[PDB]
């Protein structure tokens, strides 16, 4: 009970296998990339204890970073369940933002100038949630920022958010998760070393 | 007012439902419809959303006390189902519209209530229901915000052998529309005829 929120979330993600770490037997991602990590935080939705931790963490970080928020928008599709729960908990309007149109991406009703926080599940490059913010801004939102469950901490995501001028907060992150994984025996020191290389360079980490 | 008429009053007010009997919408099938529904806008009105989500919880708590997972139909049923699951401290999952269609984790034989925002023919949610069943869920039933009360939907559900519960319905909603002046008696008559016959109601 003395762990950071980031570390508590990582503990539970590993425990419920929302995240698997197999640095010495890696996954193949799309695009021919081998990865020591697989993430599916939609699994958290099926574990009320973990889900409550995450949704309560989101509400707390939003109040802290974006107290003037007027609308909670979830990124289609993975960010939607979390966003809806957050909006219910804060007694705020909810909207969601499609990946593409069927004046067409926001579902719900958002007033011009309404202050929005956008909810995302996972940040890799941030491209998806950044495009969501772009669509929201086109349709009249005042986007305060983004909150996500987790980030791979890729330098490219930092660059994307900075260049876009959009604040990102995350509840947990790659560094805390691989740290907790080793502490808890999910990975060996050799595995931890490989995971650190993966953050540095996704192509030549092996 | 009953919960159904309360819901309907708020759907009309926030323009989640548009009634145009004298100038109908056209459906993919070619049917002209006096009604358009977008219940996603309920999500942006906390008073209305609270009423709907609490309504869902009560009816699930009564009709499906053995439910072990709440599943939302992608995409419009997802936000409602997620809030329902949070309120009930239950597992949540959701079901993709097309192909592994269950997202989340559902074990074999886990008892599932499926959440939908609108029943027109019921085809989408029944496709959701078959996919979840193929993947091991024990589908208990479907609950939806609103139904057009189409005979096609009734027969679809009876054939599939699946219970449908709804919070509000076409008949009660067009009654509130007339009472509140959103339609005239002529429009109400047209709306009633559409429900009895979707092909010949303008004749
Ligand atoms: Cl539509």
């Amino acid at each position: 009970a003395a762990m950071t929120l980031a570390s508590q979330i990582a503990t539970q993600l590993l425990d419920i296998k929302a995240v698997y770490l197999k640095p010495e037997d890696p996954f193949t991602w799309a695009s021919g990339i081998k990865s020591p990590i697989y993430t599916d935080n939609r699994v958290t939705l099926s574990y009320p204890k973990t889900r409550d931790l995450i949704e309560n963490g989101f509400v707390e970080t939003i109040k802290a970073h974006f107290p003037e928020v007027e609308v909670i928008a979830g990124t289609a599709t993975a960010g939607i369940p979390h966003g809806a729960i957050i909006a219910d908990k804060m007694t705020l309007p909810f909207a969601y933002i499609r990946s593409k149109p069927k004046g067409n991406q926001i579902e719900g009703r958002v007033l011009k100038g309404q202050k929005m926080v956008i909810i995302e599940d996972l940040i890799s490059t941030g491209g998806s949630v950044l495009d969501a913010a772009a669509a929201a801004s086109r349709e009249g939102a005042d986007v305060l920022g983004v909150v996500a469950i987790f980030t791979y901490e890729l330098p490219k995501a930092s660059q994307n958010f900075k260049e876009a001028g959009i604040k990102l907060i995350t509840l947990s992150n790659y560094t805390e998760l691989i740290a907790v994984a080793k502490l808890q025996g999910y990975i060996t020191n050799d595995g931890l070393h490989l995971l650190k290389k993966f953050k540095e360079d996704q192509v030549n980490w092996q």
